[PDB]
């Protein structure tokens, strides 16, 4: 189940975003509505992270189901980085034309947590 | 055309997100409807018949069939007033093809129908 969710048009302009994602980034609808999703502050760690989001939007708009782990300015009202399992789902109309994209973010398990999980299981056996 | 009201439903039609324009128009809070079937929400509650219609439309989209039709809803003045809406449901599939969400959209056509009524009188 997602944590962050957003609705984009086919070109990646922002239409709707849930409050959890806005509060996490310290971002308002007024700042991002109708402007490309990749320009919003969550994606602004670097020119590289913004370029990755732009490519994830463009490829989704071409009908790919894309997903990858990303770091975003998405905790403590945008002051801190979190890692997110990000996806875009193309949404087609009744003719098969992509008209929207559904952006979803889920939490990622800390590396040290996963290591602790396996250490504990090996130890419990 | 771009929607005025929009909602995201799960594969079974339970409400996940709705825009503020639809909530304010219907006089509905996100807590009253989240995680519960879309046809139970107040927009669809003019009668048992309207609710049954929305239930069947949701179930149709849940099978992958796209829906568009005109409907009336309790959607203006905090749920006090009925408006006519051009309504659609888009099934959203994952890459495997399974339906994972439904997108509900609507545009108020109350003033379009009144303008068509006036044109019909003028033409006479």
């Amino acid at each position: 189940l997602y944590e962050f969710v957003g609705l984009l048009d086919a070109h990646g302009n922002v239409l709707e975003v849930n409050q959890v994602a806005l509060e996490g980034g310290g971002i308002t609808m007024e700042e991002i509505r109708g402007k490309p999703f990749w320009k919003a502050r969550w994606w602004q760690i670097s020119k590289k992270t913004e370029a990755t989001q732009k490519r994830l939007v463009e490829t989704a708009s071409s009908g790919e189901f894309v997903r990858c782990d990303v770091e975003i300015l998405g905790k403590s009202g945008g002051r801190e980085v979190i890692a997110v399992d990000f996806s875009l789902l193309p949404i087609c109309n009744e003719e098969g034309s992509i008209v929207y994209l559904l952006a979803e973010g889920r939490n990622i398990t800390d590396k040290k947590k996963a290591e602790a999980m396996l250490a504990l299981k090996n130890q419990e056996l």
